């Protein structure tokens, strides 16, 4: 399985959706990201499953540092991706599956929530959950999601989704 | 040798309960009215107080219901409230999930005082709303064992713990 499929499958990455390879392959979609993550070249290669460099001698491995970079880069791409009609389509799918959890308010009656970020700057805050019914923001019940940066989901995702799919917005 | 009460409050899922003072239970005046709500009231009250005892499990079930009803009244008394306030300070009931409530500890609360109506819920004193416990281990604890007015009783007796919202 692809790096992306492998990543989105890990424990804690349930909120993520699989970004279409072609979206990533189009340089125009990643403009600006390459200057936010270290080892951008090797990291983007790892995400797309390509020959992982030469790698010769004592040359300290710095391997893990690249794995982390791929992780950050995938996140930033994810953020942009889920604003596009295709990404939104995929998230809407998970939404229908309750992939993001249900609102804990007793009166929201288990309204499924959408992931959301309190900030678009990486390292600011971890991902939170937005209930479209009571329109408030909650902390995920599972600690497994307490290390997922919210910037990988953005502050305007939930808004975008309902803008494109008004029919799913809770009534009254 | 652990007392029935100590044993009960120690079971998985009964973390929201506090241990009712034996003497409170021994005073007949405090239980007036309860004896006509649970079956086998005599044997059940005996089991709760650790006294000389197929219909067995049915009595264990009765002691469980009876302890709950007593708990409900108990936590309205200054002594019960004191104990609950303790657990409250330990975050024994959990913290509010609202991101902006900033992990405000919550108090248990019932949506109804009638047994069998609804399971126990959590009241955040900051956003003043009611939530369902994150852990499924608490999804079988009747809310009637905590009452609809407990949280409000606690803060009337301890206004100083009223969060600045
Ligand atoms: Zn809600
Ligand atoms: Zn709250």
């Amino acid at each position: 399985v692809s790096w992306i499929s492998w990543f989105c499958g890990l424990r804690g990455n349930e909120f993520f959706c699989e970004v279409d390879e072609d979206y990533i392959q189009d340089k125009f979609n990643l403009t600006g990201l390459n200057e936010q993550v270290p080892h951008y070249r090797q990291a983007l290669d790892m995400i797309l499953d390509l020959e992982p460099d030469e790698e010769l001698e004592d040359n300290p491995n710095q391997s893990d540092l690249i794995e982390q970079a791929a992780e950050m880069l995938y996140g930033l791409i994810h953020a942009r991706y889920i604003l596009t009609n295709r990404g939104i389509a995929q998230m809407l799918e998970k939404y229908q599956q309750g992939d993001f959890g249900y609102c804990p308010r007793v009166y929201c009656e288990n309204q499924p929530m959408l992931p959301i970020g309190l900030s678009d700057i990486p390292g600011e805050a971890m991902v939170k959950l937005y209930c479209p019914k009571c329109m408030d923001v909650y902390t995920p019940k599972s600690s497994r999601h307490h290390h997922t940066d919210g910037a990988y989901f953005g502050t305007g995702f939930p808004h975008m989704l309902f803008m494109v799919h008004p029919e799913y917005r809770p009534k009254r």
